[PDB]
């Protein structure tokens, strides 16, 4: 749970939660790491995986209508105008896009081929407790889908060993093609402006996931990464970035050369 000496860890909303270290892999401390809860749009970094792997970041694609029509939230993609790769992953991972996400799924061989790569890409990295439903993290034909704040991490870490997804997971803002004739997009990751240090994170909510977090911060040479999972904000209590700045303390505060696993 944590390493014997360590000081207690506050509690917040989030009811599965774990702190690493991004660089050498190693659990600094973890709540129920490995129970399996719906990831919502923290899944989107998995896709954000599968995209880098297969498509550069020059290719385009013209927009069918479907890929228009999602649920809430939507970047503004438009049928059949024309996106880059780049861009679809600014709309995808600054405001969790999931026209965006639906358009990405479209160049690498549509929704069903998509899921199936993202779940063989989990599989390959150790997060064997993760099961796609859909590319953007809403609930599908199979389902809300699954994840643990486990393998959450390990994916945000391979994730971040690649460096275009570090910068833009850390962009403030970008801009987005719109029919007039651009779009000012904003980070919605408050942390990185609520906590110092911070590099990059990505928030995700249903109804069935509840709240999920993960993320990733910097302290004099050494780098965390937490996962948050199945939790509620209730009026007055603590919320996302306060649980997340809470676990960041603690483990920066940790004796630098304690652990009590490996990813």
């Amino acid at each position: 749970v944590q390493p014997a000496g360590s000081v207690p860890i506050p509690d917040g909303p989030a009811q599965t939660w774990i702190v690493a270290d991004l660089d050498s892999g190693q659990v600094l401390a973890g709540r129920d790491q490995n129970v399996a809860h719906p990831p919502a749009s923290t899944i989107k970094v998995l896709l954000a995986l599968v995209a880098l792997d297969e498509l550069d970041l020059n290719s385009t694609v013209v927009a069918d209508v479907a890929d228009t029509q999602a649920e809430c939230n939507c970047v503004g993609v438009k049928p059949g105008r024309s996106y880059t790769v780049r861009q679809l992953l600014d709309g995808l991972l600054l405001v969790s896009g999931n026209d965006a996400a639906n358009t990405l799924a479209h160049m690498l061989g549509g929704q069903d081929v998509t899921v199936a790569k993202m779940n063989a890409k989990a599989a390959t990295l150790g997060a064997t407790s993760t099961h796609a439903t859909t590319p953007s993290g809403l609930d599908g034909p199979g389902g809300s889908g699954a994840s643990t704040a486990h393998d959450l991490v390990v994916i945000f870490r391979a994730a971040m060993a690649n460096p275009v997804f570090a910068q833009i997971i850390a962009e403030p803002s970008a801009m987005f093609p719109s029919d007039d004739g651009e779009q000012l997009i904003v980070n919605q990751d408050e942390l990185l402006q609520r906590y110092p240090g911070a590099i990059g994170g990505k928030t995700g909510y249903t109804n069935a996931a509840r709240k999920t977090f993960v993320g990733a911060a910097a302290r004099g040479g050494r780098r965390l990464v937490i996962a948050m999972m199945y939790g509620l904000v209730k009026e007055g209590g603590p919320t996302y970035w306060d649980q997340a700045a809470t676990l960041f303390d603690w483990g920066f505060a940790l004796n630098p050369q304690a652990s009590v696993d490996s990813l």
